[PDB]
C-alpha cells in the first residue's frame, strides 16, 4: 500500500480525500488528535493512536493534545487530578510506539492570546451549533452548563493554534470538526476513526467495569473480559469481538479447534473471518479464544514497556 491507503485503512471518513492527497505532497505536514485524559487507556484509544502512527510513518509531525481544560469543562474532575492522569496517558501513548509532541489544552488557552481567539470564535458560533456539536460528547446534565458550549470552541481554537494540516478523531468529533472548517481561515483535513463498541455490546467502549480492554490489562483479565463479551453467533454488526479482529489482529490468523468442528482453522483475512462467522461456521467461544490470545500478544510489548518504566529498569 502507498501512504494514502495506509492512512485511509480502517477509517470511517476523510474530509476530503482530495485535500489529503495534496497534503501528502508537502515536505512538512502535521496532524493532531486530542484526548480528555482517561484513567484507563483502552482499545478505543489504541485504535486512534495506531492511526496517528500511520500518519507519523507517512512523514507527519504528530501533536497530541491532552485536553485538560476540555475534560475539566466536561465534568471529569479537578484540574490537577486531570493533568496527572494526562501525564500518565502520555506515557501510555509513548509505550505504544508513538513519536509525538504532547501539549495540555490549558497551555494554549492560558499562556497566549490565543485566549482571546476563544472569544472571537464565540462571536461566530451559534449556541445551537455548539450544543449540537456536543451531542455525542458532553456528559449527562439535566441543567446544561455554559461550560458545554465553550468546549467545542476550545477544540476549534487548539486546531488553529497548532497550525496543523490534519485533525484526527472518532466519528463523535465530526460536528466539532465541521465547525473547525467553517470557523478558521484554513480548512483542516479531517480523518475520523470508527467508534469501537464496548465489550458489553451496549454503546462505545468506555472505562465501565468489564466494558473495555485496557492496553495494560493482564493476560488473565483479557481472557476473562473477552470470554464474557457480547458476541452472538452469526452476528457481526455491533459485535465487539469481530470489531477487535478487524481493527487490531494480523492475518493469516490461526483459530484452534476441534476437529469435530471443521478442525483447525487458518483464516487469511478479516473478510474471510466475517464470512465464516456470518455463516455460523465459527463459534463465538472459538473466536473469543483466538481473539483473546492474539490480543494478549499484541498488547504485551505495551504492557512490558510500561512496567519496564514503572520501575526504572
Ligand atoms: N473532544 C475531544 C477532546 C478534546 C480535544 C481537543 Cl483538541 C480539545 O481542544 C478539547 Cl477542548 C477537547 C474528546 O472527545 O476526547
Amino acid at each position: 500500500m502507498d501512504e494514502f491507503e495506509m492512512i485511509k485503512r480502517n477509517t470511517s471518513e476523510i474530509i476530503s480525500e482530495e485535500e489529503l492527497r495534496e497534503v501528502l505532497k508537502k515536505d512538512e505536514k502535521s496532524a493532531l488528535i486530542g484526548f480528555e485524559p482517561s484513567g484507563k487507556i483502552h482499545l478505543g484509544h489504541y485504535l486512534q493512536i495506531k492511526k496517528m502512527i500511520d500518519l507519523q510513518n507517512a512523514g507527519f509531525d504528530i501533536i497530541i493534545i491532552l485536553a485538560d481544560l476540555g475534560a475539566y469543562l466536561n465534568q471529569k474532575g479537578e484540574l490537577d487530578e486531570i493533568r496527572k492522569i494526562g501525564d500518565y496517558n502520555k506515557k501510555v501513548f509513548e509505550a505504544m510506539g508513538l513519536k509525538a509532541k504532547y501539549v495540555y489544552g490549558s497551555e494554549i488557552l492560558l499562556d497566549k492570546d490565543g485566549t482571546l481567539n476563544v472569544y472571537r470564535l464565540a462571536l461566530k458560533t451559534t449556541l445551537k451549533r455548539a450544543r449540537r456539536s456536543m451531542e455525542l460528547i458532553a456528559r449527562e446534565d439535566e441543567n446544561p452548563k455554559v461550560a458545554e458550549v465553550i468546549y467545542p470552541i476550545m477544540q476549534v481554537n487548539s486546531i488553529h493554534y497548532m497550525g496543523v494540516d490534519v485533525a484526527v478523531g472518532g466519528m463523535e468529533q465530526r460536528k466539532i470538526h465541521m465547525l473547525a472548517r467553517e470557523l478558521l481561515p484554513k480548512k483542516v483535513v479531517c480523518i475520523h476513526n470508527p467508534v469501537l463498541t464496548g465489550l458489553d455490546g451496549e454503546g462505545k467502549m468506555s472505562s465501565s467495569k468489564g466494558n473495555f480492554i485496557a492496553v495494560d490489562d493482564s493476560p488473565e483479565e483479557i481472557r476473562a473480559k473477552i470470554k464474557k463479551a457480547y458476541c452472538p453467533a452469526g452476528v457481526v454488526e455491533g459485535n465487539p469481538i469481530m470489531e477487535i479482529a478487524k481493527y487490531f489482529l494480523e492475518y493469516p490468523l490461526t483459530i484452534k479447534r476441534p476437529e469435530k468442528f471443521g478442525g483447525d482453522l487458518t483464516v487469511n483475512s478479516y473478510e474471510e473471518l466475517e464470512s465464516l462467522f456470518k455463516n455460523k461456521e465459527l463459534h463465538p467461544m472459538d473466536l473469543k479464544n483466538a481473539v483473546a490470545e492474539e490480543l494478549i500478544k499484541i498488547l504485551e510489548p505495551i504492557r512490558k514497556r510500561l512496567a519496564h518504566h514503572h520501575h526504572h529498569h
